[PDB]
DNA sequence: GACCACGGCGCC
DNA sequence: AAAGGCGCCGTGGTC
């Protein structure tokens, strides 16, 4: 039992803290404590006590650092046993689970959290002795990345609130036009947001053909993929699909985001969760700014609401065909390496083939559709689904996924090699040695085993791309600070920066070069960069 | 007011 | 719906 000692703690103590709510930019700091050398220090008043700390070292360090930044204090995050645990096994995503697994209990009291941070760090650091590549990821990627994310979180992004308020009222009237039409076509009103009520209308009352079933409960599905297949069978289907687009966008983005502007900053603040995915990707939450719309016209209007501070510009940088370049390097395939030493475009080539269109005329919306295909195909799509996704006979679907792989021969050999390894060692790994455990590779149920296989051989690709982006963020951040620029958002293979208008061009050039040269591969990494007043206009 | 499962769907 | 990775919505049901 730790000796209760007076605040403040010595240098290097492990911190524990309790927030009123999970979001650091919104939380009240209820209690603060620290632990070292067999002592626990409980702060009499936690906000004032923040100033005594040189570094947030402990569980969820980045969250406390964001809160410190909100208060104008430079309290960078350091060691965090969650990052160690996450690198050992990315299923380690919560403090509850990590505590249970590596020697304690996550409670609701700062002193115990500080003591727990200290014990867990000792034990996890032991487990990582001799895992030289994981230790490198920790010291060279994750631990410094957490500083970057804290600054992104605390900086936020500006949003055109008035513009969105106006858009809500317009979309509201159109939703009423669509719903009124649906209720007439059904002969009666019902809750069009209830997929159970819609299922009855569509397949019992109107006797439309039920195509597919839902996964867990076996209901007749009303998914867009099912509705797409029925849009000719009935005019109500078309209106329902339009109703779904508008209500999805209004309820998820248009209406909520303007209520989340922070009173102190006047900006919108997401969270970049650093121990949340099986592959090493970041995730974004509260709100998720990694799934802001972009595909449809209305979606594009929402994206335009993300704007630069007055007298600044946004700079948007996006890696080209990133996971395909990573695949070329991991596999060694020559026909593929060649494709990227020759600056060819496959999302354009596919978009030309599936549209019967010269590459000159593949517009931005055709190229996305081709990304569904190329990635859908590569990570294990079925001929049958493929035949449906791009509307061609099944026999055609088989051909695309046969030429898609014989054109690039040594991919399949890399797949087989990755699965064999994952079976023997129990995990697969990225170029840098990030691991994902995939136990079901020897499941005796084919469907389970084969799903495990698609998860296992995807991870080195998606996770290497994630390692590269994280490393680029870590390299780029100090260069932006020196140029008075900011890092705002990451969206997996994309960064959005904010720069003074007078240095925006120099920032964009520098950023592009840092990202392309992050870690040279057997193919070049290319980055598309754009500058604009709003997120959309900054992607050309 | 809280929680969860589910279907559904937004992005990468 | 049908052979990768996420988080948030409304419904429905529950406590
Ligand atoms: O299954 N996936 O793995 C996947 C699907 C999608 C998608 C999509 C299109 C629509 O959802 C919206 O239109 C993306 N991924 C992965 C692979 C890609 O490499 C990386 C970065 O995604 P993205 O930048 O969009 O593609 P990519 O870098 O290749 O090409 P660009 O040159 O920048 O256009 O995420
Ligand atoms: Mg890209
Ligand atoms: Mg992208």
């Amino acid at each position: 039992a730790l000796e209760e000692a007076p605040w403040p703690p010595p240098e290097g103590a492990f911190v524990g803290f309790v927030l009123s709510r999970k979001e650091p930019m919104w939380a009240d700091l209820l209690a603060l404590a620290a632990a070292r050398g067999g002592r626990v220090h409980r702060a009499p008043e936690p906000y004032k006590a923040l100033r005594d700390l040189k570094e947030a070292r402990g569980l969820l360090a980045k969250d406390l650092s964001v809160l410190a930044l909100r208060e104008g204090l430079g309290l960078p995050p350091g060691d965090d046993p969650m990052l160690l645990a996450y690198l050992l096994d990315p299923s380690n995503t919560t403090p509850e689970g990590v505590a249970r697994r590596y020697g304690g209990e996550w409670t609701e009291e700062a002193g115990e959290r500080a003591a727990l941070s200290e014990r867990l760090f000792a034990n996890l650091w032991g487990r990582l002795e001799g895992e030289e590549r994981l230790l490198w990821l920790y010291r060279e990627v994750e631990r410094p990345l957490s500083a970057v994310l804290a600054h992104m979180e605390a900086t936020g992004v500006r949003l055109d609130v008035a513009y969105l308020r106006a858009l809500s009222l317009e979309v509201a009237e159109e939703i009423a036009r669509l719903e009124a039409e649906v209720f007439r076509l059904a002969g009666h009103p019902f809750n069009l947001n209830s997929r159970d009520q819609l299922e009855r209308v569509l397949f019992d009352e109107l006797g439309l053909p039920a195509i597919g079933k839902t996964e867990k409960t076996g209901k007749r599905s009303t998914s867009a993929a099912v509705l797409e297949a029925l849009r000719e069978a009935h005019p109500i289907v078309e209106k329902i699909l339009q109703y779904r687009e508008l209500t999805k966008l209004k309820s998820t983005y248009i209406d909520p985001l303007p209520d989340l502007i922070h009173p102190r900053t006047g900006r919108l603040h997401t969270r970049f969760n650093q121990t949340a995915t099986a592959t090493g990707r970041l995730s974004s939450s509260d709100p998720n700014l990694q799934n802001i719309p972009v595909r449809t016209p209305l979606g594009q209007r929402i994206r335009r609401a993300f704007i630069a501070e007055e007298g600044w510009l946004l700079v948007a940088l996006d890696y080209s065909q990133i996971e395909l370049r990573v695949l070329a390097h991991l596999s060694g395939d020559e026909n593929l390496i060649r494709v990227f030493q020759e600056g060819r475009d496959i999302h354009t080539e596919t978009a030309s083939w599936m549209f019967g269109v010269p590459r000159e005329a593949v517009d931005p919306l055709m190229r996305r559709a081709a990304k569904t295909i190329n990635f859908g195909v590569l990570y294990g799509m079925s001929a049958h689904r493929l035949s449906q996704e791009l509307a061609i006979p099944y026999e055609e679907a088989q051909a695309f996924i046969e030429r898609y792989f014989q054109s690039f021969p040594k991919v399949r050999a890399w797949i087989e090699k990755t699965l064999e390894e994952g079976r023997r060692r129990g995990y697969v790994e990225t170029l840098f040695g990030r691991r994902r455990y995939v136990p079901d590779l020897e499941a005796r149920v084919k469907s389970v085993r084969e799903a495990a296989e698609r998860m296992a051989f995807n991870m080195p690709v998606q996770g290497t791309a994630a390692d590269l982006m994280k490393l680029a963020m870590v390299k780029l951040f100090p260069r932006l600070e020196e140029m008075g620029a900011r890092m705002l958002l990451q969206v997996h293979d994309e960064l959005v920066l904010e720069a003074p208008k007078e240095r925006a061009e120099a920032v964009a050039r520098l950023a592009k070069e840092v990202m392309e040269g992050v870690y040279p591969l057997a193919v070049p990494l290319e980055v598309e960069v754009g500058i604009g007043e709003d997120w959309l206009s900054a992607k050309e």
